[PDB]
C-alpha cells in the first residue's frame, strides 16, 4: 500500500499540538544556575556567623553600619522564597522595632519619623516557582554568576554608577559640548584608569565575563550599552523621541493625501489608533537626588516607604537629560517602550519580515494580513512574552543569586571610608573598592553635603553614598537580573523577528540643545530598525543604572535571558500554524536563527 | 504506611502541568456551529444556481445588480478558506476584468478609474484553522445562526443602521436637546413601529434570539448595547473620555503631594508610565459619508482599494459625535480601549480583586504584587487573550456563517427598490425589508443625493445605499462575528476578573455641549468599574455599527464568544500557580464564576 | 530467585534493536543552526528592499550588475526549499526572459 | 471542527519514521527455513553414529576417505555457529594433528609439508545472528531445502560442474566453432542423457524445484543461467566487457563535442569519474587446475591454506575463456560487477526510472537530481544492500543447511569409484551418482592424471576429483546459498528499480575470436538494460560454478533471496521521503512491483 | 594576525597562520602538512594478483 497519514478529530489534533509543544520544551533540557559564592562567604568577626553584606537584605532590620542584625532573618527569608507559602512569608521579620502605642515603626531619621512612614513588602518573592503554559520553564534557563564585591568588574561598575549620578543633569545632546568638558573628560580618564576597562580579559577567564568586558571609554561609548546598533549614531533610540506618520497621510492609487496634522510626527506624537501618545516625559526636579544621608538611607534599607516623594516641574519635555531617562524608567509599564516602538513602525509602514506568509501585493497572493502575520499578531505577541520573561528573572533574582542593589554597595563604601578616617576597620572586604574610587568619592561627598544641607538632614561623618534618582531607591527585589532588561530583551527579539529588521531609517533626529524640539541630527544615517530596537532596549536597561538601581552586568545578562525566552516561545508556537513560513531573527550576538 | 505524593524534577512537573492543562481543555468538549441556511437557499431564476446574495462576496466580481457573476468563484473561495493552502488562495478570482496594456482593473466609476485603484485581498481567510498553546481551540466554541434576510430581526437591524448613518453628526450630549428633537423622536417612533422591538419573543423561539431581543426604544437606550451597565448614566464609558491621576500626586505617610499637572486628569490625559496618552480623537470631516453612489459601491464590492481616502479637520477633540466614535474604531489597535482603561484604573489606584493573593497591607502579609497578581500580570494578560479570541471569530466568520456585511444588504435594498419603481422585480427576497423601511429610505435617498451631488458621482436611479463612515466600507472579511467585539469581550472579562469590579466610581463626567472639555454629568452616580468596562466594550462594538460595518447581532454574539475564550484561558492558567486564590468574575449574564 | 533476563522471538529482538537505535539517536539531542545574518542585511538603495548580493541566487534572473532583478523570486525560492513540494518548485522563475 | 493532523518536532518525526519502518518490517512476518534432512541421515556402519558426509566439514580433521574422524567435532561446530561466542569458536578443533616440536600441522601431501602451510579458519560463522538497522532481519527470510546427494538434480548439477571443469579453457566466442564441436556435442549429449534435463517435473513436486528445473540442453543455453535475458544474445553481459562514453563527448546546446579518447569506449575502458576502470582481467595459467590429487585435496579439506598459489601470464585481456570468468569471480569485491555496470549506465546517459521525481527537462520542473533520485543516491544504494543480503545468506549457509561444497562431493565420488575398482564398498550412498556419471568420469581421470604428472603429485588410485580453478578450492563456508549470488540478486534489483530498465541497447559487442578486442556481434539486438543486468548477475553467479565452488541450485536460490532483501530495504526507506513517487521494479519472475 | 580572545571558537579553530611553501594551498587536517602535497592514495597503485 501507499504510505500515508490519518486525520483525527479537530479536538484531538489540538490536544496533540499542545502536548507536542510541551515535549519540544522538555527536550531542550534544563541548565543549572551557579551563584558567585558570596552569600555565605563574608563573616561577622565577633560571632563567626555569615554577615550577608554582599546579599540583598532590603527590608530586614539593619544595624547602624547597614549590616543585618540577625542572620536568622535572612535564612528564614530564603526558606520563604523557596517555598512560596503565603503564611511563611507573612511570619518574616520586616522593618524596624515598632512603638508600643502607635504600633508604627521607629525610624532613625527625623524625616521618616516626621512623615509617619510605614513599611513596604517584598514584591513576588516566589514568582520563580510559577509554571507557564508556553515557553521555557522559568527554572530551565540560567544567568551566569554575578561579579563579586572584590572584583575589578564591580569596581568599574560602581565607578560608572557614581559618575552617572554626578552627571544626571547633563544633556545627552551636549556630551561633546565645551560646557561639559571638565566633567566628561574627567569621567573618561577616571574610568580609563580602572583595570576592567584598560586591560583585556585573560585566556582562562569565564566566557560570560569575556563577552561583557568593555574596552576603552570614549565620548562615543560613554554610558552606552553594547548591543549591536547601540554605539552607532545618537545616544537615544529614534523610537523614544520621534512620532509617527499621522492619520490622513495616505497614498490612494495615484493620489497622495497629506494629513492636516502631519507636523505632529516631528513633535513626538505617535498615532495610537485614532488618538495619540506624546513622547514628552514628566520632569523631575533637576539637581535633587535622594538617599544621600546615612540615616535616611538606613531607614530605606529597613523598608521605610518613601514611594511618591519626588517633586516635578510643570509640563513635559522630550527626553533631554540623563535624569529624564531615569524618570522614564521609574514608572513605565514594562513593555511600554517596545509597544510604542511597534506603533511607530506600524504607522510608518515599515515592512513585516519578508519570510512571513502573504507579504506580497494582494494582486499576487489574494491575502492581506492582520490576525496572523499582521498587526494584531505582533501587538499581542510583543506584550505576552513579558510575564514569561519576568518569571525567569524572578527565579534568578530571589532563588539563585540574591545580589545586593547598588545602593547597598554604596552603603558599604560610605561606612568603610568613614571608619577608615577615624582609624577604624569596618567592612575590610571593600578596602580595594574604596581605594580605587578615591577621586570619584571626593566629588560625591561634596555633592552629597550640598544635598543634605539643602534637605536639612544630619548624620555623623561625610556621606559617600550613591545618590539615588528615586526617593525609595530600588524596588523591593534583588539586583540580578533585571525586570526591565529581561522584558526589553524578550520584546525587541519579537519585534526584530516580526518586522523586516534590516530595513533602513533615513531620517535621523536628536533633541535640540536650546529648545524642546527635534532637530535633524549631524549623523548622516541611515540606521536600521534592528540597531535602533537594540538601542532602545539598551536605553531602557541603562536608564535603570542611571537611576542608581542596577549595575551594567545585571542589564547585559538579563537582555540575553529575555532573548532566549522569546526564541523559546516562538519555537513552541511554530507547531500551531499550517502555513509554510519562518521568522528570520537577528540575535544580539550577530547571528541569525530561522524559526 | 501513610498515604503520600512524590516530587518529581522541575522539568517534569512543568511538562505535566502543560499536559494537564491540555487535558482540561480536551475534557470541555467541542460544540458544533450551525449556520442559518441562507448560503445556498437563494437561487438565480435563469440558471437555477445559487446566487449567494445573502453571503459575503466582497472581492469576487459582481454584476450591475451586485450579485456575483459566477457561482464557482464563491465555491472556490469556500474551498480555499477550509484548506488554508496559500497557492489555492492565490489562484482565486479577485477584482474585475483587467485592461490588457495597463494590467490594471477596469472599474465602473470615474472616481476609481481616475485614481488608478488596485485591488485589496481577503484578510487571513484561514486564521480559524490555526491552533493555539492556551485556551479553547478556535473550532471548539460556537456562535448561533445569524438572522436571515427576511426576518423581523434583520429588518430592525437595518433600520437601526440607516438611522445611525443619518444621525452621524449628532452629539452624544445633545440626544435630549431640542435642536435634535425632530430626528430623535422620528428615529424612536420608526424603530418602535417594527415588530422586533414592539412585540416580545414567543415561546418556541430559539433561546439565543430571546436573549438578544430588544424591547421599546427610548432616548435612554437609543443606539446603546445591552450589557449590564451600558444603560446606566452617560452613553460613553468614563474610560474613553477621562484622564487619570498624574505622577506627583501621592500620599507619602501622612503627607499629601499634589501633582503640578493634576488638571490633566480632567483634560483627557492618561498617565502612561512617565509620558501620556491623550483621549482626543482625530476629526473626520462632518457630514461626509461614502459609498452612496451605486457605481462606487460596486467598485468597492469588486475590491477597489479606497483605504486612506477620508479627509479630516485639523486638531483633535474628546469624542463628541456618533461619527467620532466611528473614527475611533476605524484604526484602533484591537485591545487599545481596554489597555487604556487598565492604565486609568492602575493610575487611579482602583483595588485588585480582593480574592487574589497578597492584597492586604504589606505590614500584614509582607508581600507586594507586580509580576504575578499585580500590574505586569494584568497588563500582559489583557493583551494576550486578543489573538486567541480572533482565531475563534475567524472560524465563525469564514468557515461557518459567511454573513454579508451591512453595506451589501443596503446594495440589495437599493437595487430592489429602484427596480420596483420601474415596475420590475430584482431580489424579491428583500421585498418585505424594503416595504417596512419605506419612510427611512426616503430620508436616506435625499441625504445620498446631496452626497452624490457634492462628490460629482452619477449613477442611474435614486440611491438607497447605506452611507458608510469609511471610504472602503467594511474590512475584507465577513460580518459575523466581529473582531472588535470578540476582543472587547475577552479583554473586559480579564479586567473585571483582575480588578475589584464592583468598586464604585463617584465622579461622573460627560463632554460639554459647547466646548471641547469634560464637565460634571447630571447623572449623580456612582457607577461601578464593571458596568463602565461593560459599557466600554459596548461603545467600541456599537461604534462599528455606527460606521455601518456590523449589525447588532454580530456584536452581541461576539461579546459572549470572547467572554468564553477569556474564561477558558484563565481556567487553564490556574494550574500553573501554587498560591491559594481565585479570580472572582462577574459575567455578562449577571452571574459570577470563581476561577 | 536469581536475577535473570528473558529471551524473546528473533523477530521481536530485531524490532527492539531498531527501536533502541532510534532511541539512542533521539537521546543525542538536536542543535540549532545559526546563519551569519547577511541574507537580509544588504539593501537596494532605491527601493529599500533586500538585494541578496551575499546569497546564492544562481538560476534567478539577474540584472547587468549581477544582482537579482526581483527580490520576490528569491523569497519564493526559499519557501519552495522549506516545503519540498514539487509543484511549488516548478512554479519558480528560472532563467532569463524567453523568446 | 475540520478533521486534521498535528505537526511535531523534527526530532520526534525522525524517531517515529524509524519506528514506523521497524513496524513495517515486523508486520511482514518471519518464515521458517527447512533443511533437506541429510545432515543426520548418513550413518557410519561401524559405530552407528552420523558420518556427516553430505554436510560442510571443511576445516575439521578428516580420515583417508575424506569423512570426518570425530562426529563430536561437527556437533561442537554447530553449537559454536548458533551461539557466536568467540571463545567457543576458538576452542573448536581445526586442522590435522600438529608436530610437538615445530607446532606446525602434519599434512598428508609432500606439497603441503614442503611449504609449511598453516591452517585457515571459518569466515564469519555467526554473521547470521547479526541484526541490521534496515531491511528484513537475516533470519526472517528463507531458502528452500537443497537437493540431496541421491537426487536426479544433484546428479545433473555434478555432471555440469565436471563438464565446466573440462571445458575451462574453451572460449565463449567459439562455443559453436568446429574446433570445439567434439567437446560441445558430447557435453550436450551427456547432459541430455540425464533425467533432470530430459524429463519434466511432475505434479506433486515441490514448487521451488519446478521453478528451477531446466529442460533440454542446447549450445544456446549451455552453461547459462535462467534469469530473463540471460538466454538472449551473447553469453557475457555487455556490462562485463564494454567500456563507456568518455569525458569530452557531450552535447552542449546545439553543439556536439567528441572526446579525444572516444575509442576507449570500445576498448573496455569505463569512465570512472575522471580516471578509468579497465575491463581486462588477469590471466590465470591456461590448463592448470588444482586439487586433482587425493592427498592435496585431503589437506585442503583439513584446512591447509593454499590461498595465493595460482600462477598467471603477464598482462590482461577481455574475458575470453570460462577460466577467465572464474578468475574474475575469485577476487572481485562483492558488489564490483554491479557498481561497474552502474558507472557504464551513468556515463552512457541511460535514463533513470521515469516514475522517480524530477526526471523531466529542467525547464519543466526546475529541479535536477543527485543526492536524492540522482547518481549519488543509486551509487550508495547499490553498495549498501550488499552486507544486508550477506547476513541473510550467512544464516542460510551456517545456521540452517550446511551443504557440502562441490569439491567435497567430488571427493565422495572419487573414493567410492576407486573402492569399487578394488572390490570394496565405500560411500554406497553415491553409487547411483557415480554410475550415471561414468563416461564423464573417464575423461576426468585422464585429465587429472595429466595434471598430477605435471605437478609431481602422487596418490594411490585414479583420481576422479573435481578439478578446481582455485588452489584453495572453495571459501571456508558452506555452499547454500552463495555470497556472490545473494549480492548479485540484491544489487541488480536496485539497479533495475533506479534506471529505466526496459530502455534498449542497440550496439551489441562480443570478444573477437582472434584478437583481444571487441567486435560487433552477429546478434542484431537490441537488448534491454534489465536483461543485460540479469545476465550480469547470472555471469557472476555461474562463474563461481565454473571455478568448481558452487552448484546451480545454490546460485538461483540465492539470487531470489537477494531480490527479497533489496525489495524490503526499498519499502522501509519509502517512509523517509516526502516526495510523490515510486520505483518501478521488474522482478526476476516477470512481474513488476511498485514501491 | 592571530585570533583574539572573545572570537567565536569555530573561527579560532579554522584560522590559519603564516603561509609558507610547505603549507601553500594545503588543508589543516593532521597529516596534510607532512610530506608530499598529494596523498599516496591518489597516485600509487597497489600490490597485484600473483
Ligand atoms: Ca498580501
Ligand atoms: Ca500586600
Ligand atoms: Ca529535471
Amino acid at each position: 500500500g501507499i504510505p500515508a497519514d490519518n486525520l483525527q478529530s479537530r479536538a484531538k489534533a489540538s490536544f496533540d499540538t499542545r502536548v507536542a509543544a510541551a515535549e519540544l520544551a522538555l527536550a531542550r533540557g534544563a541548565v543549572p544556575s551557579f551563584a558567585n559564592g558570596e552569600e555565605l562567604l563574608y563573616r561577622n568577626s565577633e560571632t563567626g556567623d555569615p554577615s550577608f553584606i554582599g546579599s540583598f537584605t532590603k527590608g530586614l532590620p539593619h544595624d547602624d553600619n547597614g549590616a543585618i542584625i540577625d542572620p536568622d532573618d535572612f535564612l528564614a527569608f530564603v526558606r520563604a522564597i523557596n517555598s512560596g507559602d503565603e503564611k511563611e512569608i507573612a511570619a518574616l521579620t520586616l522593618g524596624p522595632a515598632r512603638d508600643p502605642e502607635t504600633g508604627l515603626p521607629i525610624w532613625r531619621s527625623d524625616l521618616a519619623n516626621s512623615l509617619d512612614l510605614e513599611v513596604r513588602g517584598w514584591e513576588n518573592s516566589s514568582a520563580g516557582l510559577t509554571f507557564d503554559l508556553e515557553g521555557p520553564d522559568a527554572q530551565s534557563v540560567a544567568m551566569p554568576p554575578a561579579p563579586v564585591l572584590t572584583s575589578p568588574e564591580l569596581i568599574a561598575e560602581m565607578a560608572e554608577l557614581y559618575l552617572m549620578a554626578l552627571g544626571r543633569d547633563i544633556e545627552f545632546s551636549e556630551f561633546d559640548s565645551p560646557k561639559n568638558a571638565a566633567f566628561i573628560r574627567s569621567a573618561i580618564e577616571r574610568l580609563n584608569g580602572l583595570e576592567w576597562f584598560n586591560t583585556p580579559a585573560k585566556l582562562g577567564d569565564p566566557p560570560a565575563e569575556i563577552r561583557r568586558r568593555r574596552g576603552e571609554v570614549t565620548v562615543g561609548n560613554l554610558f552606552r550599552g553594547i548591543l549591536p546598533g547601540s554605539e552607532v549614531g545618537p545616544y537615544l533610540s529614534q523610537f523614544i523621541i520621534v512620532g509617527s506618520k499621522q492619520i490622513g497621510s495616505a497614498t490612494v492609487g495615484n493620489k497622495t493625501l497629506v494629513s492636516p496634522n502631519a507636523a505632529d510626527e516631528f513633535d513626538g506624537e505617535i498615532a495610537y489608533g485614532s488618538i495619540t501618545i506624546s513622547q514628552r516625559v514628566r520632569i523631575a526636579t533637576p539637581g535633587r537626588d535622594f538617599m544621600t544621608d546615612l540615616k535616611v538611607f538606613l531607614d530605606v534599607q529597613d523598608a521605610a516607604d518613601f514611594r511618591g516623594f519626588e517633586s516635578y516641574e510643570p509640563g513635559a519635555r522630550l527626553i533631554r537629560t540623563i535624569r529624564d531617562l531615569a524618570t522614564w524608567v521609574h514608572f513605565d509599564s514594562l513593555y511600554e517602550a517596545y509597544l510604542n516602538a511597534c506603533l511607530i513602525l506600524l504607522a510608518n509602514g515599515v515592512p513585516f519580515d519578508p519570510n512571513l506568509p502573504f507579504q506580497q501585493e494582494d494582486k499576487l497572493d489574494n491575502q492581506d494580513v492582520f490576525v496572523n502575520f499582521g498587526s494584531a499578531h505582533v501587538l499581542s505577541l510583543v506584550t505576552e512574552v513579558a510575564t514569561r520573561a519576568l518569571k525567569a528573572v524572578r527565579y534568578q533574582k530571589f532563588n539563585i543569586h540574591r545580589r545586593l542593589r547598588p545602593e547597598a554597595t554604596g552603603g558599604l563604601i560610605s561606612v568603610n571610608k568613614n571608619a577608615f578616617l577615624k582609624s577604624e576597620s569596618v567592612f575590610p572586604e571593600v578596602d580595594v573598592l574604596v581605594e580605587e574610587l578615591s577621586s570619584i568619592l571626593d566629588d560625591s561627598a561634596s555633592s552629597n553635603e550640598k544635598q543634605n544641607i539643602a534637605d536639612g538632614d544630619v548624620s555623623p561623618g561625610k556621606s559617600f553614598l550613591l545618590p539615588m534618582a528615586f526617593a525609595e531607591g530600588s524596588p523591593f527585589h534583588p539586583s540580578y537580573g533585571s525586570g526591565h532588561a529581561v522584558v526589553a530583551g524578550a520584546c525587541v527579539t519579537i519585534l526584530k523577528a516580526f518586522f523586516d529588521a534590516n530595513f533602513q531609517i533615513d531620517q535621523v533626529f536628536e533633541v535640540d540643545t536650546d529648545e524642546d524640539k527635534l532637530v535633524k541630527s549631524s549623523f548622516p544615517g541611515p540606521l536600521t530598525v534592528a540597531g535602533e530596537l537594540n538601542k532602545l532596549a539598551d536605553n531602557v536597561a541603562i536608564g535603570r543604572n542611571m537611576a542608581g538601581v542596577h549595575y551594567f552586568s545585571d542589564q547585559f545578562e538579563s537582555l540575553l535571558l529575555g532573548e532566549q525566552i522569546a526564541i523559546g516561545i516562538l519555537e513552541e508556537q511554530s507547531l500551531t500554524y499550517g502555513e509554510n513560513f519562518f521568522f528570520n531573527l537577528p540575535k544580539f550576538d550577530g547571528t541569525t536563527i530561522q524559526i
